DNA sequence: GCTGATGCGTC
DNA sequence: GTCCGACGACGCATCAGC
């Protein structure tokens, strides 16, 4: 028999055979070394087709040897514990986890969390330390169905001394782990793989694998690799008809537990007549790509009559209506968001005609002030609570402003042009003003109507302008193309929004791509008043890995043991390397928020909250200032109040 | 019973 | 352009520690 040992497995080997080269036995669990072996040799590799690649032949041996564990395998390459509108949740974090780690070593904890810091990945301190949990009876061999059982049973886990039942279930899998194992056990509970490959490189492969190696034949499958007999022309033409198939519909039903039945029994080409879109399956929202001004957009959708919407500050409601009156509301990740918004499940009769029996809708839900009847900042509809039984007690109320149709009265409209789903909406559903109403739009190709436009819905308390193709490609086919629309936001333009000078007093270790690096940056403005520097916000984003490099060089030699008198952080992160004030940085944000935990310019609009940045990022070093001219506290708050 | 640290989802 | 993973503020919900 086939008795290779799973640490020799190797799935980005030539000429590999599901049977032969699998590292277990027809009938055996799937190894969970086999999979964390495929996770090296993914990772090792930066070519997104050779990670395909090497995971579907994974998936080939799964679906000849154990077809049972194909959908754990398939999670475990996600690091999913299931459809997201399940809402299964591990409750660990890197708390839980490091304390874990140190249990399972007998070391402190904050030794444990020094190191992580340092080498940017818990898998390397769990792969690299030694276990101290002195077992009289070897473990068996980790299984993937067996780990993936495991953190399912982490997830189930609640109430009070949960957390140590928790940290027993992962103590225990560390003392199993062998080789490999217990690095990407640590990086799934850490929620950080490190693959480079995720949901549509998974989606590929599983369309290779199934394709290549049909499921459901007679063992030994006398079909192993259905491309043998083609061409390598039409070989990549079937793969990627295929690939489509399974996209296309996992976009519309994005549920692992329901497509891999079907696919198991009835095959990949069988696929659509068994798994469509429905009501009460959440479907992947249509996505919309950044455009940095008014020009570029017209380069973008040269030709392609366009229509104009206000961008509104609110969350993604995907409203499902069944056919029967449930009424289901998903997020724009496809969380179950109903026992959120009992006020508008009690709203739709109000939205609709008699005639409509059934509809999917796009909507944006966005607090609404009904004494002044008008919207709300974003801030302020963040703090309903997340389930509510009684209507009665909401105290932020929402209206609706929906965007877009998907499904109505039983039928699909997923490859009905824009225009046409827009005028579905219209005429199939019923406005009322601060409740539902339809996204505030404008249908031209004038520059200055369009600038006008943006101009507008900013003064009308919106983020910008969504800009979507009426005729030419404005589909809703996310496996077509996901980001499909354009997002103008007014902090995008050149010179427009908040520019702000922040000093660098402290620096964050980097994770993953920034291990061995600084991947965050405490900032700060200047406080004239006081002569002191209060953290503003961190910073994390908007520069080159060339600048960062430089960062990490430079402000090396700023690095001190201990802050300075006159900085302060309050309840901001403790930086793992505090930082003489001297580099003062441009960032730009979308808008200044009031924060419970950042100083800067404390007092000056609030007595107890500073005010903080959202969305920061990275534009330039201003090597003309030092920290005294930097953006002050008082023109922080000054910004924040010509805001609001 | 209270508070602050942790987890996770929203943007 | 796609896909991916670095990174942000902040809120509710949960739970350990007191
Ligand atoms: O910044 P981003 O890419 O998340 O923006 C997209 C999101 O913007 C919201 N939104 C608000 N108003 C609209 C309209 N009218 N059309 C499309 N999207 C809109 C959505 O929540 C969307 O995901
Ligand atoms: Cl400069
Ligand atoms: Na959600």
């Amino acid at each position: 028999s086939n008795d290779m040992d799973p640490s020799g497995y190797n799935p980005a080997k030539n000429n590999y055979h599901p049977v032969e080269d699998a590292c277990w036995k027809p009938g055996q669990k799937v190894p969970y070394l086999a999979v964390a072996r495929t996770f090296e040799k993914i990772e090792e590799v930066s070519a997104r087709l050779r990670m395909v690649e090497t995971l579907s032949n994974l998936l080939r041996s799964v679906v000849a040897l154990s077809p049972p564990d194909l959908l754990p395998v398939l999670y475990l390459s996600l690091n999913h514990l299931g459809p997201p509108q399940q809402g299964l949740e591990l409750g660990v974090g890197d708390g839980v986890l490091l304390k874990a780690v140190a249990q399972a070593t007998g070391r402190q904890l904050e030794s444990v969390r020094a190191e992580a810091a340092e080498k940017g990945d818990v898998g390397l301190v769990a792969e690299n330390s030694r276990s101290t949990q002195r077992l009289m009876l070897p473990p068996p061999p980790l299984t993937a169905s067996g780990v993936f059982s495991k953190f399912r049973d982490i997830a189930r886990l609640t109430g009070s001394a949960s957390t140590a039942k928790k940290i027993d279930i992962i103590k225990g899998l560390f003392v199993a782990c062998r080789h490999s194992e217990a690095r990407f056990i640590a990086r799934s509970l850490s929620g950080r793989l490190r693959l480079g490959l995720a949901e549509q490189s998974v989606l590929a492969a599983l369309s290779q694998a199934v394709s290549l190696t049909p499921p459901g034949q007679e063992f030994p499958p006398a079909m192993v690799d259905a491309g043998k007999g083609k061409t390598a022309e039409a070989r990549k033409t079937w793969l990627e008809e295929q690939g489509m198939i399974l996209k296309q519909t996992f976009c519309e039903v994005p549920d692992l537990d329901r497509i891999i039945p079907v696919l198991l029994e009835h095959g990949l080409e069988r696929l659509p007549e068994h798994c469509k879109l429905s009501p009460g399956i959440p479907l992947k929202p249509m996505l919309a790509h950044p455009t940095r001004g008014i020009s570029e957009v017209l380069k973008r959708f040269e030709e392609a009559a366009f229509t104009c919407e206000y961008k509104y500050d609110g969350q993604r409601a995907q409203i499902h209506a069944l056919e029967g009156g449930e009424v289901k509301i998903f997020s724009r990740n496809q969380e179950d968001n109903t026992g959120k918004y009992p006020d508008i499940i009690s709203r739709i009769p109000k939205i609709k005609l008699p005639s409509v029996t059934s509809f999917i809708l796009d909507t944006e839900a966005v607090a609404w002030d009904r004494e002044k009847k008008q919207i709300q900042p974003f801030q302020v509809l963040t703090t309903r609570k997340r389930k509510e039984v009684d209507a009665s007690e909401i105290q932020v109320q929402v209206c609706l402003y929906a965007f877009d149709l998907i499904y109505l009265n039983g039928e699909s409209l997923v490859r009905e042009p824009l225009s046409r789903r827009r005028q579905l909406l219209r005429e199939n559903f019923v406005e009322t003003e601060g409740e539902f109403v339809f996204a505030t739009s404008l249908d031209t190709k004038d520059i200055e109507q369009i600038a006008e436009f943006l101009e507008q819905s900013v003064k009308d308390s919106c983020e910008g302008l969504m800009v979507k193709t009426l005729d030419v490609d404005a589909t809703y086919e996310i496996a077509k193309r996901s980001h499909n629309w354009l997002k103008l936001k007014k902090d995008y333009l050149d010179g427009v929004g908040d520019t702000l000078d922040l000093v660098v007093i402290g620096a964050y270790l980097g994770r993953g791509k920034r291990a061995g690096r600084y991947g965050g940056f405490l900032l700060a403005s200047y406080d004239e008043d006081s002569e002191e520097l209060q953290a503003i916000c961190k910073l994390g984003t908007g520069f080159s890995d060339e600048e960062l490099e430089e960062h990490h060089q430079s402000l090396k030699a700023l690095v001190l043991p201990s802050p300075r008198p006159y900085v302060r952080i309050d309840g901001a992160v403790i930086p793992d390397h505090w930082l003489d004030p001297s580099a003062v940085w441009e960032v730009k944000c979308a808008d200044l928020s009031l924060s419970p935990i950042y100083p800067a310019a404390r007092g000056l609009v609030d007595s107890d909250k500073g005010i903080s940045l959202r969305a920061p990022r990275f534009i330039r070093v201003r090597e003309d200032k030092q920290p005294e001219q930097a953006t002050t506290s008082a023109q922080v708050a000054c910004l924040y109040r010509k805001q609001s």
